[PDB]
């Protein structure tokens, strides 16, 4: 039996009858919630509880978009960005507290995971070529995100890096065409690949970039056997979960419908296909998984959170200790 699974999403802040029926299918292994599914923490905890009453084994993920939920949604704990953390004598300690705080609250409301940390690099386009601004400091980026991952795991949450192998140098041409990064493999390996190489042993999952690297392979990372099998699993020895990219973002990347795209993603080596913002496409990908008679990836349940839904997390001593460490470093309040 081929292995594979589908992660999908819903329309609203509660489950419709159609949501409840699609979640029963065992090929569906996950659900991801976005800002439009989120009112406040109490509502999210209850939505997750409703989903687990149908499917206790489902993986429930939140995509926070660099922190949008904590911010357009009153009630979620509020945490410094990594730039603010990097500017401290105890930046690694402070990064751990943030990963711990973020993962503790996310699991408290019933989610398994947040898709974090970002491993992409900021490059200063117009800086002098070869200068530090031009290069983005990948070694420090991996240090801090490695400490952020430590806090995540200490709270019992699996860590997902993105977007492999790094979209920091990608260029878009016509806002519909697929972004490209035309450098050679050796150039990529020495820069945007570095945080992935440094942390591949610690990450539980990776999400591929929606970027073509033409000198390396004609296909986007997440549809590339070369990127996913040769380089990531082979050269980087990565043994965790590969998510696909959003299979319903398909601007000029013509493969066919979501059915033929999830087959392509699974064939390149992804474990779990993501189909967001398109119920009818999610149904098409589901049917494809059914025709292939897939069983879940043996790796999949590694993503399962070890914390648990609770309402008193904000009055636990460890919680107060982490916020008070962020306060003493002038990062909150």
């Amino acid at each position: 039996h081929m292995q594979g699974s589908l992660m999908l999403d819903i329309g609203g802040t509660w489950l419709t009858a159609e949501d409840r029926q699609i979640l029963r299918h065992p090929e569906v292994g996950g659900l991801i919630i976005f800002a439009r599914n989120i009112e406040h923490p109490a509502q999210v905890r209850e939505l997750c509880a409703a989903i687990r009453a149908i499917r206790p084994d489902l993986l429930l993920a939140v995509d926070q978009e660099g922190g949008r939920v904590q911010r357009l949604r009153q009630g979620f704990v509020r945490l410094p960005a990594m730039r603010a953390i990097a500017d401290n004598p105890n930046a690694e300690e402070l990064a751990e507290h943030c990963g711990w705080l973020m993962a503790t609250e996310v699991q408290a409301v019933g989610l398994d995971l947040s898709f974090a940390p970002v491993l992409d690099l900021d490059h200063q386009r117009s800086a002098v070529v070869g200068s530090r601004a031009f290069e983005g400091d990948p070694e420090r980026a991996a240090l801090l995100a490695g400490a952020f991952i430590r806090g995540m795991h200490a709270a019992g949450m699996a860590a997902t890096g993105k977007h492999f192998p790094g979209h920091g140098w990608a260029e878009a041409d016509s806002a519909v065409a697929i972004p490209e990064d035309a450098r050679s493999l050796e150039e990529i390996r020495r820069s945007d690949l570095v945080p992935f190489a440094r942390l591949a042993g610690q990450l539980d999952a990776l999400m591929p970039a929606h970027v073509i690297y033409p000198q390396v392979d004609p296909q986007p990372a997440g549809f590339s056997r070369r990127w996913l099998q040769e380089i990531l699993r082979g050269e980087l020895k990565f043994d965790g979960v590969i998510f696909s990219d959003d299979l319903s973002m398909a601007g000029a990347h013509v493969v066919g419908d979501a059915a033929s795209r999830i087959e392509a993603a699974l064939a390149a080596g992804c474990d779990m296909g993501l189909v967001c913002n398109d119920r009818a496409s999610a149904e098409l990908a589901l049917a494809a998984l059914q025709r292939l008679k897939v069983t879940p990836p043996s790796r999949l349940q590694r993503m399962r959170g070890k914390g648990y839904a609770n309402t008193d997390y904000r009055q636990q001593p460890r919680w107060l200790e982490a916020l008070s460490a962020l306060r003493a470093a002038q990062l909150i309040d």
